[PDB]
């Protein structure tokens, strides 16, 4: 068991797939968990980028087929910009695709800047542009919960193993979720369900981007990761790669750790075996 | 095993506990984790109550021990009140005990308004008081992590046993963090450790509370649960319980299990297993 294989095993990669099929496990899931909860449906931020697009498409379908089998349920797509948002426009060719029940728009900046603002004023220091950021994803994940607290609805996650395997994510932020139709999913899998889904091409060919910096508006993943989709799909479905790229890969596998495991205490072993681990 | 058992053994209780042992454990803990990291040190929101009063005392003796070593470590302790805090005075009392290297004040107010008041305005609905006192849990997580990430600390996090038995926090709020070095303790020990660390008796004879509420601040613990912690500990710690008490407990345990799991996704058992689960 190579790390890759234990990387592939732990992130449920299927090398693979058939997109029909996988639609319909992923579907299924969603309907199972919440019939478990008893909850009225599934609220999701739904930001023009692939992942959010494919996972929105699922929760529609799922509600459709809850409410063809006699069920009572909704779906929520949220549209979370912070001021005027770059690629609105690829936002809306996704709400035009995914076909949700309910749409609304909620812009975050106030709550964003009421907080950064209200941090320079006591802590005597400005954010920087990075933690700037990842305020903007916990305030997403607190306007989706607000939303699923008010309506008896779920929040989904739109987390993947192109996603996971590197930790990029932020903590309680987007990584914040009850339930993950994605799991396991790679990059390139992810637009083949989209493309089985019959969806705009601009939808899966867009560049994967977090976009949460003020002085980078669109940065690609890859830009950040030093690592293309490409390396880590070939990575996570077992083919070869450069020595180079693999450890690259793995090293950030392995620091990012506390990211895919619940809080840490003194009972558990997975940061005891671990050689090292990064927060910041 | 009766379920019981399973219980206690999950949340990895001990009937009977040595005081000073479990501090040194804690505190070693504590250090382990940080050092694992190449972290600055800790982070942790002081309440005036008992747990992160506890924590808190922690979090500093890990650092004073870790500089002692050779090492650089730092621990901010932040009070983050919603406007003005009823119970300010118990607060000062804690930091008092605690002796933190630093201490700040954050009214987490604006933040949390600003996003009521646009979450009123955009969805045509108030918030209800429980789904704005998530809020004010969830806001206080993100300026801890804004902290920090601004200041390269890991962010503590004060969950117990009595706690964790009842699903008895707000998820990604108080839920959010780094490491737990209460785990296990059931409430009742959570004092021993305090009386061995010579607290004022007015920091664990304090009555337990969230207090999230604007229409019944600070509201106890034990009137929202319907359960009283002296039930729980014995529960948790092994003894016996009426029949009536137990089932309610055990109830409420099975139930709240996606509180104690990372979001799920298809391939988990653990909600499969279940035969119900409560968001709402
Ligand atoms: N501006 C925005 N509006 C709404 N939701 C947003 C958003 N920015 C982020 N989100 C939420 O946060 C999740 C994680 O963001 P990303 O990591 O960038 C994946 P994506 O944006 O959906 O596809 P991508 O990889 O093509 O960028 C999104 O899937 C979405 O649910
Ligand atoms: N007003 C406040 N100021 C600072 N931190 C706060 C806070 N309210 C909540 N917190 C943070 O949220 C955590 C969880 O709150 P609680 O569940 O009520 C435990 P506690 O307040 O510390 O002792 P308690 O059980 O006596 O209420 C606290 O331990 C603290 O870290
Ligand atoms: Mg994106
Ligand atoms: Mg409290």
């Amino acid at each position: 068991m190579t790390l890759q294989e234990q990387i592939m095993k732990a992130l449920h990669v299927q090398p693979v797939i058939d997109p029909k099929a996988e639609i319909r496990k992923r579907v299924d899931f969603l309907k199972d968990y919440v019939k478990k909860t008893g909850a009225k449906g599934f609220v999701l931020g739904i930001s023009g980028g692939q992942d959010s697009t494919l996972a929105g498409r699922l929760a529609q379908l799922a509600v459709e087929e809850i409410r063809n089998e006699g069920g009572n349920a909704t779906f929520i797509a949220v549209r979370l910009p912070y001021k005027v948002q770059k690629d609105e426009d690829d936002a809306q060719l996704a709400l035009q695709f995914i076909q949700a029940d309910q749409s609304v728009a909620f812009d975050i900046a106030s709550t964003v800047d009421a907080f950064s603002n209200q941090y320079e004023n006591l802590l005597d220091e400005s954010l920087t542009d990075f933690n700037k950021g990842n305020v903007k994803a916990r305030i997403r994940m607190v306007t989706q919960y607000a939303i699923g607290g008010q309506k008896g609805l779920l929040v989904i996650g739109t987390d993947h193993a192109a996603e996971a395997v590197t930790g990029f994510f932020t903590k309680f932020g987007d990584g914040g979720a009850d339930l993950l139709p994605l799991t396991g999913l790679t990059k390139r899998q992810g637009r083949a369900l989209l493309q089985e889904l019959g969806a705009d091409e601009r939808l899966y060919l867009k560049m994967p981007t977090a976009d949460l910096l003020d002085e980078k508006p669109g940065q690609a993943d890859e830009t950040e990761l030093g690592i293309t989709y490409d390396q880590l799909d070939d990575y996570l479905e077992g083919k070869t790669v450069p020595a180079d790229v693999a450890e690259k890969i793995e090293k950030r596998y392995t620091v990012s750790e506390h990211k895919r495991q619940v809080p840490a205490s003194m009972f558990d072993d997975w940061w005891k075996l671990a050689a090292a681990l990064e927060h910041h």
